[PDB]
DNA sequence: CGTCCAGTCTAC
DNA sequence: TAGACCTGGACGG
């Protein structure tokens, strides 16, 4: 997932879990190299928030719950294929790598972090990743200022299409988003980032870093629901669209665009 | 059957 | 940085 997917995932967890009580342990799959979640309570609620490309689950025991302990926070990064599902306890999907089980009684459900490729990671501790910039979705003015106020930084030496993936400044922006954002302003992807952003001292390039992902959020769903996917493929104008160019950036990631590749092309 | 394609993280 | 980390779907034979 990118910003939209992480945000929609957070809304999914909060709606799904609003009226559920969890109890017992936090089960990890045998295959997962992420840490055991050292947490057990007779009764806890789960809530989520997203910030950029990270999602924070908070495990909050009910007053009286045993053992007495304080809330525990986990941050997830999804990598290529992470997601959350609320499933029947005895019908876990494949690659359900972390599972929270609803308490005795009630219909026995499991909230599962599902990650086919296992590129996703989780950390004990609620801290956002130090060095990630503010969320392009929920912290727009802070994100905007964090870029224009630090254009001297060497990150802006790189092609704009590469800078847009630097989560220190574009926390939430990933591959389809950079293609879709640049196509809307017909900016060559290998224009120098500083050159494009100097200008901004018309929805402009930093506004699109906010408004474009917000469009994806308003599409809704996307595993949070199959025509959900069709609605997305329809929304796309550039990424993987017939008649568009593609190149490799210097980290081997495919940028989609129309026309002028731009000066710093390989 | 095979090939090729789809975001960190970390060792050097 | 260059390579590591994984599965599954879309292809072509």
């Amino acid at each position: 997932g990118q910003g939209p997917e992480l945000h929609l995932a957070s809304q999914f967890v909060n709606e799904a879990c609003r009226a559920l009580v969890f109890g017992g342990c936090v089960e990890k799959s045998s295959v997962s190299r992420n840490p055991e979640v050292p947490f057990e309570s007779s009764a806890y609620r789960i809530s989520a928030s997203a910030r950029g490309k990270e999602l924070r689950l908070i495990l909050s025991p009910l007053p009286g719950a045993q053992p007495q302990q304080e809330p525990l926070a986990l941050v997830f990064r999804f990598g290529m294929s992470g997601s959350f599902q609320l499933v029947p306890r005895e019908e876990l999907p494949r690659h359900a790598h972390l599972r929270f089980y609803t308490a005795p009684p009630g219909p026995r459900l499991a909230l599962c972090f599902v990650d086919i490729r296992r590129f996703g990671r989780w950390d004990l501790g609620g801290k956002w990743q130090p060095g990630r910039g503010p969320c392009v979705l929920q912290e727009y003015q802070q994100f905007r200022e964090n870029v224009l106020r630090n254009l001297a930084d060497k990150a802006f030496d790189r092609p704009i299409c590469e800078a847009l993936l630097d989560q220190r400044f574009f926390n939430g922006i990933g591959n389809y988003l950079r293609a879709e954002i640049l196509y809307r302003l017909k900016i060559p992807p290998f224009e120098k980032a500083r050159s494009v952003l100097e200008a901004l001292q018309n929805p402009d390039l930093l506004e699109l870093c906010h408004s474009v992902p917000k469009e994806v959020v308003q599409l809704g769903g996307k595993g949070y629901g199959e025509e959900d996917f069709a609605a997305f493929r329809a929304w796309l104008r550039c990424y993987g669209m017939p008649g568009m160019s593609s190149l490799q950036d210097r980290h081997g990631r495919t940028i989609w665009f129309q026309g002028d590749p731009g000066p710093l092309a390989p």
